[PDB]
């Protein structure tokens, strides 16, 4: 649609050596691949390439080309997951090749460290969990600033890389049953701010709704939101009029505390994320101090 530099981002088809899917879905696949002198090194590194399925409709195809040109917009930040380059040029496949998250969604991983955990001391710690969340804070800041509003924010979004970084995706209903198993899925209703539920408008604001149910999501090590009860038209109607999940098993008083206030059922009364990255910030650095 835009304009693109092929200068800045094409890269060569006889440098990528694909392997196996890392997941395919609705609308495409990532591939796991190797990827020569993508960084300007002289080096191999693992990338992730979205592409498209054999299928293949011409909707398909315009709309990759779209999350491309979107990723070129949006720009670099450590806490997003960047675009590493493309192939568009005659002579292959479209490919859009990003960044490889070794560890997977933070969702999954949480749940399995769970008899790895200590509040404090190999294992996950409470400096992990305030780590994870204010850098999804610092990555959501930086989408705000480029205006853009993510409207899926949970932490099955949210990718593990090494040394700890974690990045937010924009990306079941999909995948084969005969294969599904038991969190293979999520509801995304369960994120939805009440005026998102309710009227279906999406902004900033209602992000921090969902950034509030991604920390709950973190502080209780990847369970699932609003635990027991059933999302009926009466959930919402308790939503909109001031019920809250309780605080999760792993949660600190200023954590839960935080999640209250992005869930604050007046939008311009939540904080913002710039808001949210200093407060975060601060909560983590108390965290490490000492005697
Ligand atoms: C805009 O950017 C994007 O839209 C985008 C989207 C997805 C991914 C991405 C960028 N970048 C990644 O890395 C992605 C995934 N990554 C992944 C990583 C690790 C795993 N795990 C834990 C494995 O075990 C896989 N394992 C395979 C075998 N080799 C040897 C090692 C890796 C599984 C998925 C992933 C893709 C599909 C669905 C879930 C996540």
């Amino acid at each position: 649609r835009l304009p693109y530099d092929a200068s800045k981002w094409e890269f060569p088809r006889d440098r990528l050596k694909l392997g196996k899917p890392l997941g395919r879905g609705a609308f495409g696949q990532v591939i796991e691949a190797d990827a020569f002198g993508i960084d300007k090194t002289a080096t191999c590194r693992t990338v992730a390439v979205k592409m498209l399925k054999e299928g293949a409709t011409h909707s398909e195809h315009r709309a990759l080309m779209s999350e491309l040109k979107i990723l070129i917009h949006i720009g670099h930040h450590l806490n997003v997951v960047n675009l590493l380059g493309a192939c568009t040029k005659p002579g292959g496949p479209l490919m859009v090749i990003v960044e490889f998250c070794k560890f997977g969604n933070l969702s999954t991983y949480l749940r399995s460290k769970r008899n790895e955990f200590v509040p404090y001391k190999d294992f996950l710690t409470l400096e992990h969990l305030i780590c994870y969340s204010f850098q999804v804070a610092k990555g959501m800041e930086f989408l705000a600033s480029r205006k853009c509003i993510h409207r899926d924010l949970a932490a099955r979004n949210i990718l593990l890389s090494e040394k700890n970084v974690v990045k937010i995706c924009d990306f079941d209903i999909y995948k084969d049953p005969d294969y599904v198993r038991k969190g293979d899925a999520r509801l995304p209703l369960k994120w939805m701010a009440p005026e998102t539920i309710f009227d279906r408008v999406y902004t900033i604001q209602s992000d921090v709704w969902s950034f509030g149910v991604l920390l709950w999501e973190i502080f209780s090590l990847g369970a699932s939101p609003y635990p027991g009860v059933k999302i009926d038209e009466e959930f919402c109607r308790r939503l909109k009029e001031g019920t809250r999940m309780r605080a999760p098993d792993y949660t600190t008083p200023e954590m839960y505390q935080t999640m209250l206030d992005c869930w604050h059922g007046e939008p311009s009364q939540r904080p913002t994320f710039s808001e949210l990255v200093e407060h975060l910030g601060n909560l983590l650095q108390a965290n490490a101090q000492q005697d």
